């Protein structure tokens, strides 16, 4: 990219660990993005130089239309803050979505989702919607794009150093387990099947994204795989995220987060390995 | 990409660093590579299925020509032996350069450098020429460039792992040193010029590289501001090391290279958080 200005800060040190307790890159050289990793002053600098617009999506359907408040409100406090951000909330409800006071070079998009008889098509609804999106708005508008639940809340930084072609986000629940504790797929009849000797992390399907083209990739090859499910009869254990496991076991993502960036505090406290909590379930 | 085959192998542990003894990332987020970060097998077929192809150039000079056999040998045995590789030896003595077999997939290009009565167009020469060949030939032939010193062999595996879009590597004299010791140009008079309180590394000119268009950016970077110094009647201290060094402060590299990479054992032994010396110094 264009050259960065002068910056004093300080000085990397090679003969020391940024973390003595966590792994900090994975096996195919991806940052895992901890607390004492980054300097956030040398990402801030990188991406607006590159004038970085992210965009945010997110489902609110039926009852989850209570959490869009406290969820965009919490954004406006910790995400992406500094950077060009759009807000895309698909709803069935777009009456009920709340009135929330954005900062400057921040807009939100109401988009409504398409209704649908079939549960199997609600649950094929975020991937299909999100990999139709990527070609009817995305593409134009955000360089980047983040898939997030809504019954969640933003408590700390959560900013440009995710920022990559593809991030997964390790759950919350498995992120200390062993391969074969892992929630995969386990039936070969299913096309997120992953065998008990394969596995890298469990990732959440709460919280993925990337480019616009590699979110379209992958969302496309999930939507993709559940309708081969579907026509076999057979719905795989975690829906859209056991096809999310599988997608990023064959297609490594280029960063992972850690479960700093996805929590849930009531059922799993606040351990000493994570030095921050970011973004987290609502009670 | 397209998608990986199913592969066995140890899970990573999360809640395990990978090194205790090493930074492994970089305040930006870039892997620093060292033994027992990566899973060559991983990147192995992540690159192979990529179709790559690796330019390495060399330059070799009057009696500088005698190291090209040794060079050359080693390389084959190490330099990223399974995948394609293009070797480029610029050189003043075309009929000099040793016949050396190569494996399939592997070729070798010779190529006749500019004579300069100028010591100051024979300091430039090596940015200038590679960035030349970036559009004669490097960027229809090769996807990465590797440009590295002649005076050298390969004691060890050198692959795919350096891979990135740009890189640089750890200089053997510094990697330990606080920035204030680094021979960086000191006179703002300079091009090159870096205060004492700016720096991340110490980089070193005998190894660097990345996607062909970087290298063309960062070749010809270093070419102009060279000719700006031969304007004002100043030679950086280190020469095209300087100029690479103020460059990669203000574009940071995509990957750092740990000093396995380019290391002297004669001046400094093999120290216990060298676990390889892949690079190395001809005695």
């Amino acid at each position: 990219m264009v050259s960065l200005p002068r910056m004093v800060y300080p000085q990397p040190k090679v003969l020391t660990p940024c973390r003595k307790d966590v792994l900090v890159v994975t096996p195919w050289l991806a940052p895992i993005v901890w607390e004492g990793t980054f300097n956030i002053d040398i990402l801030n600098e990188q991406f607006r130089l590159q004038n970085t617009t992210i965009g945010l999506t997110v489902f609110a359907i039926k009852k989850y239309v209570a959490f869009l408040k406290l969820f965009l409100e919490t954004a406006e406090k910790h995400f992406m803050v500094g950077h060009r951000v759009h807000y895309y909330v698909f709803t069935d409800q777009p009456a009920a979505v709340p009135r929330v006071t954005l900062g400057t070079g921040r807009q939100l998009s109401v988009l409504e989702v398409r209704a649908y008889k079939r549960w199997q098509d609600v649950s094929m609804r975020r991937m299909e919607m999100i990999s139709d999106f990527c070609e009817r708005r995305f593409l134009s508008e955000v360089d980047y794009l983040v898939c997030v639940d809504v019954d969640m809340e933003f408590r700390d930084h959560v900013g440009v150093e995710i920022l990559t072609p593809l991030f997964g986000t390790l759950h919350p629940g498995f992120y200390g387990s062993s391969r074969e504790a892992f929630t995969y797929e386990r039936r070969p009849q299913s096309q997120a099947y992953i065998p008990k000797d394969e596995g890298d992390f469990y990732y959440g399907g709460a919280f993925f994204g990337g480019s616009v083209q590699e979110v379209q990739r992958l969302t496309r090859a999930c939507h993709q795989a559940m309708m081969v499910d579907q026509a076999n009869g057979i719905e795989a254990v975690w829906h859209d995220e056991s096809h999310l496991n599988k997608y990023l076991l064959r297609h490594k993502p280029t960063k992972v987060l850690s479960p700093e960036y996805l929590w849930d505090q009531q059922l799993l406290g606040w351990p000493a390995v994570l030095r921050k909590l970011r973004f987290t379930a609502v009670p």
